């Protein structure tokens, strides 16, 4: 297929938000529903990041609902060919909310994604996330 910068951005926006949209009940379904956003190596790294962080443990323990909204528009920091595949480094700030009847906590995070073109044979979108990095401010 074909990819536009603007299309890739809107897509990166969706993927970033989806990653922070789950709860103590549906986490497994939501987790798995997102695998399509990722490339082979991206899925491994994303899963690894999930295990290292304690987030899922607190969400379950405190039985929270996680949501997020884009704080500013996503931007392409850099684009070009990496290892034979056209790629985009996309960054977007977000406001994440962890809440329940008893708790309400918010975080300003910045998501940085490496997005690469892949075969539509395995990923109909034609692109996938190879690296998913979260940080503050």
């Amino acid at each position: 297929h074909m990819q536009s910068d603007s299309a890739v951005l809107q897509w990166a926006n969706q993927a970033a938000i989806a990653a922070f949209t789950y709860n103590f009940v549906n986490y497994r379904d939501e987790l798995q529903a997102s695998s399509g956003f990722f490339t082979a190596e991206g899925w491994d790294q994303f899963l690894g990041a999930l295990e290292q962080s304690n987030n899922l443990d607190a969400v379950k323990a405190k039985k929270l609902v996680v949501s997020a909204v884009a704080t500013r528009a996503p931007i392409i920091l850099q684009k070009g060919v990496l290892n034979g595949r056209y790629s985009w480094r996309v960054q977007m700030p977000i406001l994440v909310t962890y809440q329940s009847a008893s708790e309400f906590t918010q975080q300003n995070n910045v998501v940085t994604m490496l997005i690469t073109r892949v075969s539509t044979l395995n990923s109909p979108r034609g692109i996938g996330i190879s690296q998913f990095v979260v940080g503050p401010a």
